[PDB]
């Protein structure tokens, strides 16, 4: 009786039945139990890493893009060029989805594209109209965006449900590994970056003149009142929770809002709510050195130590192509990995998505290194206790910079 | 034909194993109970948003400590009937009971379903290669410090991780327990988190006796017992960290002896040397008393239902005997109704034991209209206070001005909302 093991985050509404939807067609032609265990995003680093150096787990995990390098350099990753291969090798992605199947520099891939995500901000359509916002010019620049957040705290607009004035933008300030892809934007925005490469040595460009103005832009939004005290104390997933709620007028986000937009409150979505009704999405507004948006997913690794691999190899080769690609990220609102399907009338005629779907020309991606998953840990903490400077009332840019000083020099060390 | 239930993430696979509870009470009545399931951070976003907007489900888990909150928002169903059924007042710990209500009002809102108290997670490896005493360290203050001290200076490396264990992890931001863990240092310094001044109830977490409590907790934290690391993670990652063997301590529910039973496969911990190497203990006596936390989950119908009767029959179901030791056995928690604690299944668990014998000191808040606000604006003051350790500017005086700013926000939540 073939049965198979497999570790996933909280891709959907339900995310242990959708995923068991989505390899019913594989277990029936395979007679194959396909077993599901659901790991929450903050908890998944620590559990998938004590799985690598235990040797204990699953046959499969799904792995976030930018943890793909770190776990591979463990050394516990099964190669899956064979797989990739037959899905259609390097031109069947993106060129950025590609780099996130290996640890750079590496021989062989170890992971297998599934779904990709990329991030702009939802907008409350009511809102903005009733504070004589064009949308169209609060999401072109960074001076566009600072005007519509001060047009929205002075706005008198409250939410039909909470009798509420919103929020002009929410976003997290602690746990999650949003604290320092929601920075991404505005720090490449300026011409920075996370890291650098100088002579073949990866390091911290945290502290770098354009990563601090793009950073202090981003964190000065709160120093001016337009993210409230609030927000940053709380996680991505309670920031949702107050969009969804109506409290909050803008927030970033990646594509799978839309599809809960359409699901009610029972099974895992908003549609019941006023927020659901005057959805709005827009791009990452344009900084200084033009247009960038964070973009990841999460591909599928093959633990060596697992004991079915030639059958888990075949649910990697189903899970990463067309008929499952289209499948998942109409159940997840992800975009598929698989680049040809794009093209399904889900991703089309949809015309929120399309937002998402322009927005892969300015989607950027962090390298794929061997330390990436203690830098992330070390970016969220330092993050975190940057935005704690805004609610200390202490941000001056020599705070910031002392700040990011600390982070680079443990990222320096993380990266070896 | 079919009622809508909110659940938190009880057990390891919430919905699963809440359907196989109803099964025997669907297949009775020829009914469908659908299961929703909400983490207990976004919790209280959703079922307040159901409150006031007056559409969502028939029935919702509420934490003891927001029953009242949730009553003074009048959006919940009388349910005298129902507990009457379950026995009355005399089938519940009066502790248990006072959590049925709004404090003073004329009717139930809420059927209690499971309880929840916390006790101190050791690892037995670590304890023993540390030459601590584990009933002198769980016994006072000043061992509960001497412990710590021993696990800091103690060679051990866990089996697995080949790395220290940390003394203490305790969770730093955006959980409800980040006050739920600091209550009862504050507790056994002798303070609270609210008094009322005749009447008008009112932050007492800037009382001098609050402030020796906290200090106490905090400045554990100040002597390197708990890694500034932790003081920026959630309950969640605590937990993890604990079942990945990077904690020689910490406080929690019953459920985590549940969770050892299980393997990693389905949502437990079974497979790691802290599964094998797990004690228990209370939390220890402070100087003016020894308490911990007791919490837990009830049941309210939303007065918008449209399926009351059906619903009451579904609560008297869960309220009951039957149900009360089944759910308790899939979640690890305690059954709320008083007679159930008497299973076998739970006096036959050494470590269940130890929660069980330890309830004698476990405290609840009052059961307040705006304790609600109270627990977020705590929640974001009390991690600002851990900041104050990681930045290594925590006094005597800074603590008193923090304090003295979440007094005044706790103030404003406790008379209007947010
Ligand atoms: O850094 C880890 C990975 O983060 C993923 O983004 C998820 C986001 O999709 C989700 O909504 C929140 C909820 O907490 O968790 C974030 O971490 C990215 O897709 C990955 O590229 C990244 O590797
Ligand atoms: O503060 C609101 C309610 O919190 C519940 O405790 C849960 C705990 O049981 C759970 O393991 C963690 C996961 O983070 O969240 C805590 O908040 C208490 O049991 C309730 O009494 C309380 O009303
Ligand atoms: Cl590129
Ligand atoms: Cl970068
Ligand atoms: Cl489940
Ligand atoms: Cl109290």
């Amino acid at each position: 009786q073939k049965t198979l093991e497999v570790w996933i985050m909280p891709n959907s509404p339900q995310p242990a039945e959708d995923f068991k939807a989505l390899v019913a067609p594989f277990e029936k032609a395979h007679g194959v139990e396909v077993k599901v265990t659901v790991l929450d995003w903050g908890v998944a680093w620590t559990k998938i890493t004590t799985a690598a150096t235990s040797g204990v787990g699953p046959d499969l995990t799904q792995l976030g893009t930018t943890w793909v390098g770190a776990i591979s350099a463990m050394g516990v990753l099964e190669p899956v060029d064979d797989v990739l291969e037959a899905l259609g090798g390097e031109k069947a992605y993106l060129p950025a989805v590609w780099r996130t199947t290996r640890l750079e520099g590496a021989r062989q891939a170890t992971a297998v594209p599934w779904f990709s995500e990329l991030r702009a901000f939802y907008y409350r359509t009511d809102a903005l109209k009733a504070a004589g916002v064009n949308p169209a010019e609060m999401f072109a620049s960074w001076q566009g965006f600072e005007a519509g957040l001060a047009r929205l705290k002075a706005s008198s607009f409250r939410d039909p449900e909470t009798k509420a004035p919103l929020a002009p933008l929410c976003t997290p300030g602690k746990n999650s590994w949003d604290v320092l892809h929601n920075a991404a934007p505005w720090i490449w925005g300026a011409g920075g970056e996370i890291v650098r490469q100088a002579g073949g040595r990866w390091q911290s460009a945290l502290n770098s003149p354009e990563s601090l103005e793009g950073l202090y832009f981003f964190l000065s939004l709160a120093q001016k009142g337009y993210v409230p005290a609030e927000s940053l104390e709380k996680n991505t997933a309670q920031i949702e929770a107050d969009f969804q709620a109506g409290k909050c007028a803008v927030f970033a986000s990646g594509p799978w809002m839309i599809q809960r937009a359409q699901v009610p409150e029972a099974k895992g979505g908003f549609a019941e709510r006023t927020a659901a009704k005057n959805l709005g999405v827009a791009p990452y507004p344009a900084g200084p050195k033009g247009r960038y948006t964070f973009f990841g997913g999460s591909n599928l690794a093959l633990f060596n130590f697992s004991k079915n691999k030639p059958l888990a190899k075949e649910l990697l080769k189903y899970l990463g192509g067309p008929e499952a690609q289209v499948r998942y990220a109409q159940m997840t609102g992800m975009l598929p990995a698989l680049r040809s399907a794009w093209s399904d009338p889900s991703f089309q005629q949809n015309p929120l998505l399309r937002t998402f779907i322009q927005a892969a020309q300015f989607g950027r991606t962090y390298p794929s290194l061997a330390g990436w998953g203690g830098v992330e840990n070390l970016a969220v903490q330092h993050l975190g206790m940057a935005w704690d400077l805004v609610a200390q009332g202490r941000l001056t840019r020599e705070a910031l910079k002392d700040l990011m000083d600390k982070a680079s020099a443990a990222i320096n060390q993380a990266l070896r």
